[PDB]
C-alpha cells in the first residue's frame, strides 16, 4: 500500500500542507456552525438584515471547509469532519453568546474573526515555502473572510472614527 | 420582560416540544457533518456515485437543522448550534471511521442512520398531543431520512434477501 | 440474508404498508397510463383547454407513483411495476371509452377518479395505526387527486347546482 | 341538479369543513391585504428590511387564500371572496394603524397574528375528525404563520428575555 | 414636522393626485379580490381556459395596485389598503355572482370593468395639468386593463357583429 | 465571380433545390402571416383556448422560413422575402376570413393547411433524388405541420367518426 | 349586434385610431418581412454582426405589429393581417435590393425606416386628441424604431461629420 | 458630410433636445458614481440595508444614462460622458459627505435627489413642444427616481408627520 | 467474449459502418481543433464578429464527434480519439495559415469545409445501404456543416456575384 | 473611536495598500466612464461588433472599482468616489477622442490600456511586500485587463507583424 | 510592423512565457482528447459513473486549452493548435489503452495527469520570475487538475493505505 501524494511534491512538505489545512478546516466548521447559531440567537430591530446577511456567509464557509479537506484528502492523508476532531484541533473557547442583540452578536462574531483571519493569514505565509498552490486556496478564502469582518465591523462603526466595543477580547460593549 | 411562545400553547408544552428539538437539532448538525466526513474518507471502484449522492444529503440535513432549530426559537426558547452544545446533548459516539472503502462506511452509516431514525420516530409519537405541527415537522424529515437510509442499504442489499455487514453494531463485515 | 425494515417499525406491520402502497402503486399506474389515454383521445371545441389540463396530472401521478414505490422499497420488500403485476392488483375495469367528447370523457374519469379517491381515502385511515410517515406520504397525494377531480366536475357541473352525467357508473350522460 | 363532494366524505362534514375554510379564506384575504397595508405606511431607519421582509409573507398568505378556497369548491361549495364577503365573515375589527415606525406596525401586526394562529390552531384540531386533507392544508399553512409571527417578534423582543409592546391588544408601547 | 412632497410640485396638486390615486388604488383591490372570486366561481365546458385566463390578470392588477400605492406615500400621504378603506372609497356594488358559468360570470366581469375603464380614462385626463409622472403611470395601467376587457368580451362577441348579453348593466343574458 | 453551391452537388440541382424551397419559403411566410390573422379575429365561448394554441405554432413556421431561406443562399442563390415576392410565388387565393367564431377559421386553416402539406410531401418526393439534406429539412417541417392540423381537426371532429364542415373547400359548415 | 368599444371613446374616434393602427399594422409586418429579406441576402466582411444585429429587430417588430393589432380588435374593428392587406394599405414600393453588401443594404433601409419613423410620428400627433393610451403605444414603438435607425446609420456615418449614400431616395451610394 | 437627425424632426429642435439630454447624461453620471461612493461609506446599524438598497439604484441609473447617451447620438450630436464633461455640465458642488452613518448619507442624498428630481421635471416640459419621444423617456426615469427618494425619505420621515433633517441644504441634522 | 452489435445488422455492415464514422470521426477532431485555431490567429477589423462566430461552431463539431464516437462503440467497436489516430486516419494536410487577417483564415477555412462536406456527402450516399440511423446521423451533421460554410463563404462573397480567393486550392486571394 | 484594520496587518501597511487602491479606484472610475464613452462614439462598418465588444468589459470595470473600493474600506480607510476625487488622484489626460471610426478609438483607447496595465503592474510588485491579498485582488484584474487590450490590439494587428498606429501617443494613424 | 506585448515586459519574458504557455497549451490539447478518448472507451460494473465523471474535466480542460492560447496571443505571439502542432511540441506518447475496464483506463490516467501536473509544477516555478498573471494564470489551472487525479486515484486507492497498480509506468496491475 504505497503511500501518495502530488506530483512533484515531497512527503515530507505534503504532509506539512495537511496539517495545516486540517487545524484550518476545523477553523471553519467551528465557524459555519458558530455563524449558523448567531443566526438563529439574534434580536434587535435590525434583526432581518442581519439575519439574512449571515447566511451567504454560511454558504461561502461551508464550502471553503469542503475545499480545504478534499486538498488534504488530495495530498494524500484523511480530513477529519466529526464533531470530535472539530473540538481537538480547536484552539480556542466554543462562542459564549446566546439569545442577544444584533450589536452584541456582532461584537463577538469581529472577535471571532480576529482569530480566524489572523490564522490563515499566518498559514499563508508559512505555506508559501510548502505549495504555492494550497498557498493560493487559502489566499482566495482570506479575501471573503476579511470583507465579511468588514461588513460586521461597518455595524459597529463610529460616526467616522471606528469600531465600538472596542478590543475588550470576549465582551465589553453595552453601549 | 415577558416570555413568549405560540398562540394557543401552553408554556408547559412549548417548553416540551422546545427540548425535544434541540436534541434534535444536535443530532442533525452531527449528522450532516459525519455524513460530509464520509463524504470526503471515501474509496473504492464506486467511489464517484456514491462520493456525490451524499452531497444532496448534506445540504437536505442542514437545512433540517435550520428548520428545527427556528422552530424552537418561534417557540420562545434559544437554539443552541455550537460545537460544544452538539457534544452535550449527543448521546452516542463520534463517527469512528476514517478513509475507507464505500461498502464500510456505508455499513456504518447505516447504523447511524438507525439511531436518528428510530428516535424521530419517536419524538413523532410524544409530540402528537404536544404539537401537531413540530410533529408535522419531524414526520416531513423522517421520510427523508427513511428514504436516504434504504440508498445505503440498497447498496449493501444482498442478492434477493438482505443487508450485509448484517446486524453488528459498530463494524464486522469484511465481506 | 437477514431481512430488513424502517428502524422502529414490526415487521408485521411493514408488510401491512407495504401491501396497502403496492395496491396503491398499481393504481397510479393504471392512472397515468389511462389519463394519457384520454389525453390523445379527445375531441371537441373545447379539446385544447382539457388536451393540455392532463398533462401536468400525468406528471404529477407518474410521480406519486415513484415515491410510493420507493417507499415501499425503503419498507424492505420490491415493488412491482410491470403491466402484468398492475392487471393483478387491478380490481377494476380497463378504461372504457375511446375517441369521443371531452364531456364523455370527463364523465368517465370523474367516475374513475371516485374510485381512486375513495380507496386511497381508506388506506389513510388504515395506516394511520401502522406507520404514519407512509400515511402522510397519502394524504400528501389524495389533495391533489381529489384538486383534479374538481378541475374535471366544475367541467360538467350545472349552472349554479351540480354535476351532469349524474351518478351512473359507466356512462349515461349524451346531455 | 345532484349536489357532489369528495369520494368518501358525508355531506354532513364536507359543509362542516367548508364552513370552517369560508371563515379561514376570508382571514388571509384580510391579513394579505393589512400586510400589505402596513408595507406601504412603514418609516423609521429599518423601513427596508421590514418594507422587504413582508412582501413574500404577502406573496405566501395570497396562495393560502387560494388553496383554501379551490379545497372549499372541491368540497362541493362555493368560496366567497369580494371585500363584502370579507367584512361579513371578519370577527375583529379592520387594522387601525396608518403612517407610523416599524416598532409600531410590527406590534399592532404581533396582535393580529395572535388572532390567525390561535383561530388556526382551533380549526386544525376540530378538523381531526372532519377531513384530515383540509387539516394538514392548515396545519402547513399554520407552520408558515407562526415562523413569520417570529421573525416580527424578534424585532420586539428584549435583550435575552421577550416582547416589548408587552401583552397590550391595540397598542401600548412607545419604548 | 415638515410635510414633504414631490420636487417641484405644489402641496396643492400633490394632494389633488394623491385623492385620484387613493380611489383608484380601492378599485384595484376590489378588482383583484373580485377577479379572484370569479376565478374560484366559474363552471361550464370552457372552464379551464377561463379559470387560468384570470390569473396572470389578478397577478398584473395586485401590481398596479402596489405601483399606485407608493406613489401616493412619494407624493407624501399615506395609502389605505384595509377592507375598510375599500368599501369606503368603493363606489358601486360588491361583485354579486357566485357559482355560475363562464358566460355569466363574463358578461359581470365586463360591465365591472367598464366601470374602472371609465372612471381611470377620467383621472388620466384630469391627472393631465397636476402630474404627467402619475398620469404616464395610469396610462400604463389602462392599455392593459383594456386589453384584458377585450378578452373578456371576445368571448361573448357575436359571430361577426358583437357583444351579447348587450348593455345590460347588471345581468340579462341567458343567452 | 465565380458562383458557388454545396461542395458535391450538381449546378444543376442546386437550382433545382433553390426553386422549390423558394415556393416553400413563400408558403410559411404566407402562412405565420394569416395563422397570425386568425389569431387576431376569433371570437367565441372557446376563444383563449385557440387564441394561444396559434402563437407557437406561428413562432415555429416563422423559423422554418428562416431555415429554408438560408438554406436557400447556402445553395448560392438569393432567397426572396418581401410582401411582393409572397404574392408572385403565391398559387392561392389570399386568406378570406375576418372576425368570426373559432370554429369558423378552424375550418378555413384545415383547408389551409391542406394545401401546405399536400405541397410539402410532393417536394420531399422530388427533392429525394437532388438533395437528401434538403429534403430531410422539409421532412422535419412536414411533421410539425401535420401534428398542428390534426390539433385543428380535433376541434372539429365528430363524436367518434370525423371532420365536420367536410370537404367543402372555403367555407361550407354553419352546424 | 350591437357593436363595442373602449369605455369613454366615442365610436367616432374609435373607428379613427382603428383606421390608423390598421395603416400601422400593415407599415410592421412589411417590416419585419423585408427586415429578415435583407437579413438573409447581405454579403462582406462584415457580414455576421449586421446579420445578427438584424434579428432582435426583427422580433421586436412582431411584436409592435401584434401590439397593435389587438388594439384595434380592443378597438372594437377586425385587424387585417394577410398579405394582400399588407400590399392594399401600402403606399409605397416593395423593398427593391436583394444579394447585396451590408452597405447597400444599410442604406436602403435607412430609407425604408425613414418612411417608418415619419408616419408614426404623424399618426402620434393625430392620435393627440384621439386616445393617449394608443398614442402611448406608438411612442414606445417610435424610441425603438428611431433606436434602430440610429445603428444603420452609424455604419453609414461619416469620419465625424455624417451618413453616406447621402440623401439619395432609393440607391445612390458606391462609395 | 451631411448633418443627420429624426425623421420629422427640425434641427433646431434636434439640437434643443440634444443639449437637454448632455446636461441629463452628466446627472446621471454624476449621481450613479455618488450613489455608489455612499454606498460603500456608510456606516451604522442599519448598514447592510442601506448597502444593498443602493445598488438596484446605481444599475439603475446607469441604464438612464445609457439610454439617455444613445438617444443624443440617435439626434445625431455626440455624448460626451468622460469625467471632465461631467465637471463641465455639472452645475453643483461635488458630493461632500465621507464616511458616515446612513441617516447623514440618506439626508446628503435626499437633498441631491431634489436636484436631480426637480430639474428633470422642468427638461420634461420643456421638451413637450419639441420631442414627444425625448420627453416619454425622461418621464419613465422621473418615476424611478422619484421613487427612490421616498425610499430615503422614509427612512427619515417622522413619526407620522415627516422629514428629519429638516429643508436644510447641505447638513443639518445630528438628530 | 461473444463480440456483439446492432440487434438486426449484419456483422458485415456494423464494421462497415464503424469504419466510415471513424474516419469521420478524425475529420471532426481535427476540424474542431482547426476551428479553435483560426479563432485565436485572426486579426482585422472585422476580428471580434468572426472571432465569436467561431466559437459555436466548435462546440457543435465537437459534440458531433462524440455522438458519431458513441455510435461506433454502440456498433461494437472501439472508437480513436487520440492525436495519433487523427494524424494516422487524416488523409490531408494539417491547417498551414497561422496568425493573419480574417478573409485569408476565411478562405482557408472555405476550402478544408470543401473537403468535410464533400466526404460526409459520399459516407451518407454510402451508408444508406448499410444502417439507415447512422446515415440519418450524418444527415444532421451535414446540414450545420453547410450551413456554417455559407456563414464563411457569405464574408467572401462578391458585391451580387460570388467568393472571392475564388477556386484556388491551398491560398490564391491578397484581395 | 479606535481605528481598525485587517487582523495581522501593520497600521503602516494597512494605509500603504489604501492608498495604492485609492489611485487603482479612480483609474478604473475613468476607465469605465471612458470606455462607455467611445461605446457611444463609435462609427464605421464594424460599429455593433465593437459598440457590443465594449459593454462587457464596462461591466466587469464597474466591478473591479467596486471590489478594489470595499477592499479599502476593509482596510479601515474611506474609498473615494465622487467625480471630483476622481480628478484629482487621476494624473493623466481626460479621453479626447469624441465622434470617431472604431480604427480611431480603439487606437486611442490601446493607449490609455497601456496607463492602465502598465500602473497596476507595479502596484502589483509593490504590495508584494504588503498585502498579498490585496496583491491576489489586482493580479486577477490585471489579467482581464490585459486581455481586453489584446482584443483591442488584434483589431489594429498587422497582416502578420503588428499593430498599426504605432507607438505614437495621442494619436498619429489615419491608415 | 511593430511587434508588441503586455505594457511594462521585456520581449526576452515575453517570449519565454510565451514559449511555455505553447508548451502547456499542447498538453492541454493532447489531454482533453485523450479524456475523451477514455470516456468512450470503458466498460465495467462502474462504467457510468466514471463515463459522466470524465466529462466535466474535457470541458474544463478545453477551456484551460483557450484560457492559456489567448494569453499567448495577448503575449504577442501566435498560439498554435493544429493536430500537428500538438504531435510536435508533445514529448510523450500518444495515450495507448483502447476498449478496457475503467480500473485500467483510470490507473493509466493516473499516470498521464502525473506527467501533466509535473511539468506544469515546473513552469509554474519558472514563470515566477517572468509574469505572475501567468504564473497565477496556471496555479488556477494546477489546482483543477490536481483535484481531477485525485478522484481517479480514489478509485484505484487502498483499504486504508493507498493506490493500486501501485508507480509501474505505462500499465502493470491486472489486480
Ligand atoms: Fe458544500
Ligand atoms: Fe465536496
Ligand atoms: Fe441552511
Ligand atoms: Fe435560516
Ligand atoms: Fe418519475
Ligand atoms: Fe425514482
Ligand atoms: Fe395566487
Ligand atoms: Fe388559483
Ligand atoms: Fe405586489
Ligand atoms: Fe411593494
Ligand atoms: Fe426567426
Ligand atoms: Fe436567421
Ligand atoms: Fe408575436
Ligand atoms: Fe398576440
Ligand atoms: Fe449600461
Ligand atoms: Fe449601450
Ligand atoms: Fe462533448
Ligand atoms: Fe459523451
Ligand atoms: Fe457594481
Ligand atoms: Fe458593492
Ligand atoms: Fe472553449
Ligand atoms: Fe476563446
Amino acid at each position: 500500500m504505497t503511500s501518495f501524494t502530488i506530483p512533484g511534491l515531497s512527503d515530507k512538505k505534503a504532509s506539512d500542507v495537511a496539517d495545516l489545512l486540517q487545524k484550518q478546516l476545523s477553523t471553519y466548521n467551528d465557524l459555519h456552525l458558530t455563524l449558523k447559531h448567531v443566526h438563529w440567537n439574534v434580536v434587535g430591530p435590525n434583526f432581518i438584515g442581519v439575519h439574512e446577511m449571515i447566511d451567504p456567509q454560511v454558504e461561502l464557509v461551508r464550502g471553503y471547509a469542503d475545499e480545504v479537506a478534499e486538498r488534504i484528502a488530495t495530498l494524500g492523508k484523511s480530513p477529519k469532519g466529526t464533531p470530535g476532531a472539530i473540538i481537538k484541533d480547536r484552539t480556542w473557547d466554543d462562542y459564549s453568546v446566546e439569545r442577544d442583540t444584533v450589536q452584541a452578536h456582532l461584537a463577538a462574531l469581529d472577535l471571532v474573526y480576529n482569530g480566524v483571519i489572523e490564522d490563515t493569514r499566518k498559514s499563508i505565509e508559512k505555506l508559501e515555502d510548502l505549495d504555492l498552490v494550497s498557498q493560493d486556496l487559502l489566499i482566495a478564502h482570506a479575501g471573503e473572510l476579511e470583507k465579511f469582518q468588514w461588513f460586521v465591523r461597518a455595524h459597529l462603526e463610529s460616526a467616522g472614527g471606528q469600531l465600538t466595543h472596542e478590543g475588550q477580547s470576549t465582551e465589553k460593549g453595552a453601549a
